[PDB]
């Protein structure tokens, strides 16, 4: 109740900062497969820099969230990133390295009542949970040939941008 409620607030709110952002966690699974909620609200957003995902979550923590933790890295672009409390929501500005190609990608989809949100393709859920590691092995048997190929090039994408902390991705895969 209150994950429907924390996921209609921050949709709003980031379609009011008019932001890329993807759906790409439990809704998004479920939308792209079978039911496969979580307590969690996992979404990407395409931002410039860290400049830009600063400000953002700076703009969001006036509003009624609270910082619950910064995910920081060695890399190019420090801030990966950040999760809010309201229930949590998890912000991935660059975790995986192609959230804007995810948020390019994504479709908008009628998830509840009267909320129409853009929603991660089963391609990119495949790559992102690979990643992280049965909401797999959900995507997969929900997924299409197409869909298939789209998620190796995208598993490659990660790789080149080297993202894919080191692990052989496409490999890991293979195995599963």
């Amino acid at each position: 109740n209150a994950v429907e409620s924390t996921l209609r607030r921050v949709a709003k709110d980031l379609t009011g900062l008019r932001q890329r952002w993807a759906l790409v966690g439990g809704f998004a699974v479920s939308a792209r497969s079978e039911p496969r909620f979580t307590r969690d609200v996992d979404i990407v957003v395409a931002v410039a820099n860290d400049d830009a995902a600063e400000s953002l979550v700076r703009q969001l923590l006036t509003q009624q969230y609270h910082l619950l933790a910064s995910v920081e890295q060695d890399a190019a672009r420090r801030l990966a990133a950040v999760r809010l409390g309201a229930v949590v929501v998890d912000l991935l500005f660059a975790s995986c390295g192609i959230e804007p190609e995810i948020a390019e990608a994504a479709e908008e989809i009628e998830i509840l009542p009267d909320l129409v949100a853009p929603v991660a393709t089963t391609a990119h859920l495949i790559a992102m949970k690979l990643l992280a590691r049965s909401d797999l092995r959900a995507l997969v048997d929900a997924a299409s040939p197409q869909d298939i190929q789209d998620a190796r090039k995208a598993i490659e994408l990660i790789t080149l941008r080297g993202f894919h902390r080191d692990r052989d991705l496409a490999a890991e895969w293979t195995r599963l």
